[PDB]
């Protein structure tokens, strides 16, 4: 004991990104768990629960069809390695409002200094309409 | 073990509600959690990590599923929430989840709620909790 | 001594099948493609499974994955977690759908718990830090 966790939320007021906050209640970084440059970092080795969730909303279906991305990344001390873990696409469009919620989680193996990042590729349709609609968290097992 | 947990499942027998049950079988609440007017009150302030689950059954497209946990700390604020349109006569399902881990004080209330309980589905036991692990 | 632990993936070699791989601490033993419960306790079981088709044969493709618990004293299979899915809602579109499924417990010296899925056809072993079962005790 203590197990590192965190729990970040999206910032509402940030125009056109997914900017990760602990500063705001209901969110929290603890026993070491960092976040630099919207990336969590990992205080020390061992078995992690790595998991987001991000809600797009969109009024109406425009020309053609929108993708919507969500990746959660690894960016490791070692040879700075830059591997991706978790990541899901969906065609949303296939004029009423639609709702589409991504999903990412997994165990995953991390070591000291490892850097995470949960991205999207569409920041417009993003919907912090209410709070804890979209957040990125790990948890040490 | 002195960490408060608890691990509430639906009443299949509560006509549209979501109502939580501890003492009917796996399901439990320990070291000071209680169940009080369909909410679990946290017996000591520290993190715990709050889990959800519900699934959503219907029959065809005829429509917005929600499911949503919020504190009262001692007016809700959502914690963890999400929002599924299941139609774009097959039956359609749909498990809405939802997790995280939370700093909570003693006396914090949580609930765990849908806004369409006509869907929700409890035809197996397990389809359907709510729980609180204290870390 | 300490806390009993245990977190097992899926064989990618064991084709057709959910075969639960080892390397299990402090007594909790995998023996039947089952983890067996050491000493009384609360427990938090988690797990997940990743499936994958290739397009969509038709709209009664259900996904399913649980969690029983095959209690010492009684003997008997029950679900503890359990999650239902339909993937399929022209060239056909991949698609993936993992389920999760977690929860806390308390179970007895001698249960055995099993993660079980009802289309091992369908399941993405390409993954693994996605499909797997393991069990914390608290
Ligand atoms: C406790 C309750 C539920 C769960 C659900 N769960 C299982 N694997 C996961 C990966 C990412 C997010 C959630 C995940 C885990 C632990
Ligand atoms: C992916 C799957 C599930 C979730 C939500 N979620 C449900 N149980 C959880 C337990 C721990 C953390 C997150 C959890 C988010 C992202």
């Amino acid at each position: 004991s203590d197990k590192p966790v965190a729990h970040v939320v999206a910032n509402p007021q940030a125009e056109g990104q997914l900017q990760w906050l602990n500063r705001r209640a209901n969110a929290l970084l603890a026993n070491g768990v960092e976040l630099r440059d919207n990336q969590l970092v990992v205080p020390s080795e061992g078995l992690y629960l790595i998991y987001s969730q991000v809600l797009f909303k969109g009024q109406g279906c425009p020309s053609t069809h929108v993708l919507l991305t969500h990746t959660i990344s690894r960016i490791a001390v070692s040879y700075q390695t830059k591997v991706n873990l978790l990541s899901a696409i969906k065609s949303p469009c296939q004029a009423k409002p639609w709702y589409e919620p991504i999903y990412l989680g997994g165990v995953f193996q991390l070591e000291k200094g490892d850097r995470l990042s949960a991205e999207i590729n569409r920041p417009d349709y993003l919907d912090f309409a209410e709070s804890g609609q979209v957040y990125f968290g790990i948890i040490a097992l």
